[PDB]
């Protein structure tokens, strides 16, 4: 029986419950008749990724619209998908090959925390919390809730929740204190770049075994580099509720996981609108996408020699972009070190 503290078993359990990862496989409209989550395979999604790769390729290499509808369809046989009676969506335009390829990035992380799950050795004198647990390589430690650090993550979270993002209010549940196995030696040849932040990292529970296992990566070389407005790297954001959004949290799941993430950002490239590169001109160690608000920058604090954006929303006066918030990528996965994990509850305006 677990020695391991009540939130880390409440997050473990959380991390690796399998019925949620088919839930999450049936809110895309997989068909789990025809393709279980034991049949997801890393060189079935590798691809898939291929072929909205074939699609991208053909939309701007000017081939018939013919094939992409042949493409498409190639798609749905790969990945069987149930959409009852509706026509499922079209793989013709760079709107649909984003969803597909957000999709594809999701089920990489589920078929990552299934086969941690029935790999490894196994005992039966072992609670599973404590063997999943272990099978992270992750030491996770509750942050005490009167400290500093909880004091400074709660005002981050307090001061950058969007007004545009009007539909839920945030409660911090628990906040964790996380060491990836390895992590740190490999972030060492950036920790003493310039422009050190910590930021916001959000996305799907089902993605959070897999993302305290592996660490956050980049797509796959087949993923698609238009697959995503800034190319193939780790987003962050400066607003909690921007990268909280990311969650997909709803009114039956309200509960949420968001990381925070020393981010070595050093020269930015500062864009305005969608760029779609793997790397970056040398000189430039990141992408900022310029939201038209910004955190005051005036109320930055420092948190273990790293600055923390909390200011309060502004306008950033920036022109014309097409971001409400900011944006900031890195393409090589040393410069992340992840720093905390927060459990949130999503209490949604009705
Ligand atoms: C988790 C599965 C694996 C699969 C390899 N994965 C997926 C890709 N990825 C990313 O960071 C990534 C995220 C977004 C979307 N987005 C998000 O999701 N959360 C945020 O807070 C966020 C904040 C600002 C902007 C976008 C954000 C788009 C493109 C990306 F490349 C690293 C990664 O490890």
């Amino acid at each position: 029986k677990s020695k391991l503290p009540k939130p880390v078993q409440d997050l473990i359990k959380m991390i690796f419950d399998v019925e949620s990862m088919k839930k999450a496989m049936v809110e895309y409209e997989i068909d789990l008749q025809k393709m279980p989550l034991g049949k997801l395979s890393k060189r079935q999604i590798q691809a898939a990724y291929s072929i909205l790769s074939e699609v991208q390729q053909a939309v701007s290499q000017g081939s018939s619209d013919s094939q992409i509808l042949d493409l498409s369809n190639r798609f749905y046989t790969l990945i069987p998908h149930d959409f009852g009676m509706k026509k499922p969506p079209l793989l013709n335009n760079a709107d649909s090959v984003q969803a597909k390829a957000e999709m594809l990035d999701n089920l990489l992380d589920i078929e990552v925390a299934y086969s941690l799950l029935r790999g490894g050795s196994d005992d039966s004198s072992k609670d599973p919390i404590d063997v999943n647990y272990e099978k992270l390589k992750t030491d996770i430690k509750v942050v005490d809730r009167d400290s500093e650090e909880a004091e400074i993550i709660r005002k981050y979270v307090k001061n950058t929740h969007a007004t545009t993002h009007n539909a839920y209010d945030l409660e911090v549940i628990d906040i964790f204190k996380i060491e990836r196995e390895g992590e740190c030696q490999r972030y060492k040849p950036f920790k003493q770049l310039h422009n050190r932040r910590l930021l916001w990292h959000g996305s799907r529970t089902t993605n959070f075994a897999g993302i305290l296992s592996q660490g956050l990566r980049i797509a796959p070389p087949e993923a698609p580099v238009t697959g995503y407005m800034f190319g193939k790297g780790i987003y962050f954001a400066d607003m909690v509720s921007k990268s909280a959004n990311y969650c997909h949290t709803s009114q039956g799941d309200p509960i949420g996981l968001i990381l925070l993430g020393e981010v070595a950002l050093g020269n930015m490239y500062e864009l305005k609108h969608a760029s779609h590169i793997s790397k970056l001109p040398k000189g430039k160690h990141s992408v900022k996408g310029l939201g038209k608000t910004t955190p005051d920058p005036s109320a930055n604090i420092s948190l273990d020699g790293v600055d923390v954006p909390l200011g309060t929303g502004i306008s950033s006066g920036v022109n014309d972009t097409s971001l409400l918030y900011n944006e900031y990528i890195v393409y090589d996965i040393a410069q992340v070190n992840l720093k905390y994990l927060l459990k949130l509850k999503f209490n949604f305006k009705t």
